[PDB]
Order: structure tokens, then C-alpha cells, then sequence
């Protein structure tokens, strides 16, 4: 049976890098393909980038308990979420599964699939995260303050997760995640 790992963290401690490294390291890793009700962009392939479904069908899936989690995107322009069945089928086939979501999505997945392993990717320090959020300083004081407040709230509840991987260095953080996925 394949492990299911749920990767989350602060909304900007940086995850598309770690995900890329993980997919290169584990040749048959299944990266969960979310359902959405927006339309495809040119270049997007149904079943690969998203599972493109229509608003009516998505509501069916909600009511039948077929989403591990879902949310309204841009205040309800459309919806996106994680489908239970592909994840369960991949795991029963023996293939490891990675789900990458925001913190609210990860909290919801722990309820619908408790055997999933939740991992919070933390920064090596507060000062490290703060420097990245100031960045080049092209954002106003009010926006930066709001991002610093948001990060503190999100960091303060890393205890709800099963595992904390501290992102000190790409190669060791990615190594720790490989151990969880195929160990
Ligand atoms: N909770 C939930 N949100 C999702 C899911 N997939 C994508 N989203 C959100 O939809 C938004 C925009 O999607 P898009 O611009 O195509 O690229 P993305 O941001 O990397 O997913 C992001 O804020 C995501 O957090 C999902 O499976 N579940």
C-alpha cells in the first residue's frame, strides 16, 4: 500500500520547488490532480492539469462525499478540490501519492482521510520568512504588515500537523519528504 502525504505551510514559504524536486526523485509519484469548475486554458490537459467538470456535477460530488476537501475560489467564481477516489485507487495499487494544499485544505483532509500524513513545511526561522516577505520592497507598508500578521497566525498552528519538515536547505527538506513518501 502506497503512503499518502499532504504537504502544506504558510501561504508563501515556497512549495512548487519542493514539489518539482519530489517528482524528479520518485519516478512513479502520483501528484494529486484536483477537480475544478473553471474552464481549461490552452495547453491544459484534462486528467493531467485538472479534472475539468461543470458546476452541477461538482455539487453532486460534494453531496456524495467524494471530495476529501474543496473550496470556493475568488469568492465563488468557481470551485476546486481533491477527489477521494483517485487517491485511494493509486494507494491501493502501491503508488505513493502527494497532495499539495493550503492549510484549510489540509485540515479538511485529516478529517476525511485520517491515514493521510500531514506535513507542515516550516521556515528555518522567523527572520528568514520575514526577509522573503519584505523581498524587494515593492509593496506598501499596509500590505507587508498584513502578510507578516498572516504568517504569524499560520506558523502558530503548525502543531495540528503530524510532521514538521524545516526547510533549511532544498536538498535535505526534499530528502526528508522522500523518506516519508517511500519509507
Ligand atoms: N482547496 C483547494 N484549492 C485549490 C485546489 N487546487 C487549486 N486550488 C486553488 O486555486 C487557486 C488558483 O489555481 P491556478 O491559478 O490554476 O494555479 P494554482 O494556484 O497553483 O492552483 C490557488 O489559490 C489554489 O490554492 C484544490 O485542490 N483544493
Amino acid at each position: 500500500v502506497g503512503r499518502v502525504v499532504v504537504l502544506s505551510g504558510p501561504s508563501a514559504v515556497g512549495k512548487s520547488t519542493v514539489v518539482r524536486c519530489l517528482r524528479e526523485r520518485i519516478p512513479n509519484l502520483h501528484f494529486s490532480v484536483s477537480a475544478t469548475t473553471r474552464a481549461p486554458r490552452p495547453g491544459e490537459v484534462d486528467g493531467v492539469d485538472y479534472h475539468f467538470i461543470d458546476p452541477t456535477r461538482f455539487q453532486q460530488l460534494i453531496d456524495q462525499g467524494e471530495l476529501l476537501e474543496w473550496a470556493e475560489i475568488h469568492g465563488g467564481l468557481h470551485r476546486s478540490g481533491t477527489l477521494a477516489q483517485p487517491v485511494r485507487a493509486a494507494a491501493a495499487t502501491g503508488v505513493p501519492v502527494l497532495i499539495e494544499v493550503d492549510l484549510a485544505g489540509a485540515r479538511a483532509i485529516k478529517k476525511t482521510m485520517p491515514e493521510a500524513v500531514t506535513v507542515f513545511l516550516a521556515p528555518p526561522s522567523w527572520q528568514d520568512l520575514q526577509a522573503r516577505l519584505i523581498g524587494r520592497g515593492t509593496e506598501t507598508a499596509d500590505v507587508i504588515q498584513r502578510r507578516l500578521d498572516t504568517a504569524r497566525i499560520e506558523l502558530a498552528a503548525q502543531g495540528d500537523f503530524d510532521k514538521v519538515v524545516v526547510n533549511r536547505r532544498l536538498e535535505s527538506a526534499c530528502a526528508e519528504l522522500v523518506s516519508l513518501l517511500v519509507g
